[PDB]
């Protein structure tokens, strides 16, 4: 029998004056409790209980021992309470960073379902992108990030689980002069709103231009806000690249077009990124499952 | 004495985090980047970098030195760009942050106007809010921030110029239970998505509930991403506050509504914020001009 | 519920810092130490250990849990030792700390007396001072501390029993410039070696200079090691305060002197300090008895 | 010419109205300064100075540029001041741990000499031993430790430089019954005051007994305080092992003897131990040199 339940029982035996009565009160087996106390007495080499007409009393050794017993039972309760609070604070909070596409499609449906399965968790959500999220993942102020990355180029401190394979489209003002282009080379003369990517401003379009044999793309401006990007392109002649989800869910849809090229653009893999030494909360894993569920 | 040429070296080394990865400073001929840092370390008489687990890391001295290094480098660049501008050679950089209400309405029109008049100025557009923008204002890495703020509580070294008086609304899913509420008191029991604000996450609804005599609003989640907010609200029963301009310009407009409230809500003033003792380049001035104009 | 058997396992694992190095728990047959920790982790519902750079490290939960684990294990051991003692079987452990004035005079005589009467009790003797000893008093890892303290400023859960009223002297190199000073004011310009004390390093000379109307004493060095103090003073012109007993009993007595001062200095009371709610084992009681006796 | 001295000169030129006068004031070469300003003007593509009858004035471009120049000169001064303070605090403090032998012989003479060569450094000295010092060396609260260790068994985070090779002697009460022993086996019947060592209480004597084919040494008591050890052995029949320096410099010399065995005891190597990522202060290295100097 678990020692703490034995000590707990002795505490009860002191108050109600019977082994039998104590076992029934704490829902323990009489023959098991009796054998536990006996075992303990043999280890102690003294009796804790002396019989009377009514029941039992603590012996002299029993009274000495009970002071220790009382402190051990109390310490156990306090320990479980301290850690219950600390763990309660831990499990009750999630802080993460999401890419624009996850935030526009996956997250909203994920968050609804999640909050039913995990009703007691505050979630804190922010915009984020790798490599910028790396330092706060590392220093712990950020639990995980849901962001694009390149497998062969990720921090070693970080674990990376693929979430889904994403799409990138070239976007322009609805009647862009190059709306009918089928090739990258046909856009050499356009100016670009360099959108953000793991390898730097406009890295996706620069690298596309490079592999297809073209010079550097002509810069129009650098637009790091994905919130601002769709309207900016709508009121200018600048082209940009963006996630398909952003193109499909933005405020300026009817003023924009995509320019679908027969030349291939990349498919940025979206990753769960977190520090690997770190333990993941049940809720954190839960939220990931739900976002995953809506990223199929 | 310091060698201003080495400051960008240090800046670069802290960013890429590697000894060798820094060689893209066009030191693809020699590791005399080390000699350059040796000098800087002796001028300050303190170790700046440190042999580390994944490559190279700044010491506490290095970290302290960065804000000064960055202000020096960016002020030098601004000095040079200004002189050319004063000669009608309109080249150079502008980096600025914008709140969602500026970013979705005035900004697209202003950027296009500016680019037409100043075709060769490289502009960098970011999300940003006060007070988070303050340290990038302070080290010269942002020229200005277009953000909500409270006049009576802006840091002393910051210049604040009123740009726009914005409008707060209360937003929920289209067939929300409270869709037809007209009083703040009717929303007492609702769960909220705390959106970002100068005085902290959810400060607007928190401070409103307070003034209207209510208890703390009930937290559903913290959502710092304005890109994510409309959709989160669309696919749940969470209420939120948001700029009217965002309410009117998002991808989930069909699935949302604004609560027809007859209790009044705040009208946050959007400001142009700058570190006051920094002379504004003629080009940056030119852009603020345009944002003001389109801000109506 | 907790399994008290696993607590020593956890204790051991945190000390040796290794997964496998812990197998000296006589688990040289199986890694079912892991199963034991799995249970504990589930009882607390929190990760306790963490896969780490050099082996295994406690999580913040593990760290929080240690004081409770240690008090439980040591109270259980004390419960068992007491019972045997109450039966005239004088076996078990005593761990205690002592200040230099107790350690150099009363302690040698007391330990010898005690060992003659209680030949089989294992005694553990440590340096220690208040308040540094407090957390080891609190977690049961020290049975008592014999230390200077101030009555009006001892933590509430600590029992404090006057043992000895000690004597402070001011000590310097034998032919010190001030060797013949009779007034504290004459030592105003001297450099001091700050020795340890309850109110902080050099608190005695600091608080003396203050009461006698002087400015802050001049710091030469901080010397927490009483073993080192006499020699440091012997081979320099640094003055220090120290217990008269230490002044009288060190290896550099020939090369030292005490300043023949007619301004009075404090007489720190040495106390027997214990966490008050912990029942003192008969053996430990037996030793405190002897230390008291020899303390004269 | 260093750019900061150029900007500094332009600041001077604005105030005193002459290039010639400014070069002489700041002790710079006229032909060099003139060429520097010229070079700067060519890069700026505008003149900073216009001639008058007296001297020069800033041009319009000069006045624009000077605002930036003034800020860059000021920032440089502030940077050097911030880091000068931080580094000043760093270089002006040493905190270390010493073994009993170092503290009794090396340190006192080291500290005197050191403090002349490095007069502005607070030194904080404490008792310490490996492995106990390891966590605070690692977390930085302790600069270095001068302690015994075993080369083939030291933490990887730590660098270890040998300081000197030490001696261990068996010590007893002046007329110990075993004072004439020449072999370890002759002491099998004695009881020991287990003194502290890297591999645990009494590890030196246990391991000596083991290699010479003997059973475990009989325990008398565990004495972790090296301050207490000599008097404890003097007023009992317990034997101990200790550093030769402790045996030669303690308060109870005339009441003790050594028991020099023809059996060999170990020669514990004393190490400088520090975290290797950490930069060492000039003063810290200096103190080590002086302790080294007195450990020959
Ligand atoms: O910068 C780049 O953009 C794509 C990337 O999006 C693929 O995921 C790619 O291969 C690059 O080199
Ligand atoms: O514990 C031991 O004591 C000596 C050591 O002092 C040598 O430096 C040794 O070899 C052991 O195994």
């Amino acid at each position: 029998m678990l020692k703490l339940q034995t000590l707990q029982a002795l505490i009860c035996i002191e108050e109600v004056g019977s082994l039998r009565a104590a076992a029934q009160l704490l829902h323990l087996s009489q023959p098991a409790l009796s054998a536990a106390i006996q075992q303990l007495e043999d280890e102690l080499k003294a009796p804790l209980l002396v019989r009377t007409k009514r029941g039992v009393s603590l012996t002299s050794f029993g009274q000495a021992f009970m002071k220790h017993a009382r402190l051990i039972v109390t310490e156990s309760r306090r320990a479980q309470e301290e850690i219950g609070q600390l763990r309660g604070r831990w499990e009750g909070h999630i802080t993460f960073a999401a890419s624009p596409a996850i935030a526009l499609a996956a997250l909203p449906l994920a968050l609804a379902s999640f909050a039913r399965e995990f009703p007691d968790v505050t979630v804190n959500v922010r915009d984020g992108m790798y490599p910028a999220v790396s330092p706060q993942l590392r220093d712990g102020t950020l639990d995980f990030a849901l962001t694009a990355a390149h497998k062969h180029d990720i921090d070693t401190d970080l674990e990376a689980q693929p979430l889904y394979v994403s799409d990138v489209v070239i976007v322009g003002q609805r009647q862009h002069p190059m709306a009918n282009a089928t090739r990258l080379a046909e856009l050499q003369e356009c100016r670009w709103a360099f959108s953000s990517a793991p390898r730097g401003p406009g890295a996706i379009i620069r690298n596309a231009f490079a592999r297809y044999g073209l010079p550097e793309p002509k810069l129009g401006l650098v637009c790091e806000s994905f919130l601002a990007l769709p309207g900016v392109v709508a009121h200018s002649d600048l082209l940009t690249t963006m996630p398909r989800t952003l193109y499909e869910r933005n405020a300026f849809k009817d003023q924009l077009c995509s320019i679908p090229l027969q030349d291939a653009l990349p498919n940025p893999t979206i990753y769960v990124l977190r520090r690997h030494d770190l333990p993941v909360t049940p809720a954190a894993a839960g939220l990931i499952r739900w976002i995953q569920h809506h990223a199929l």
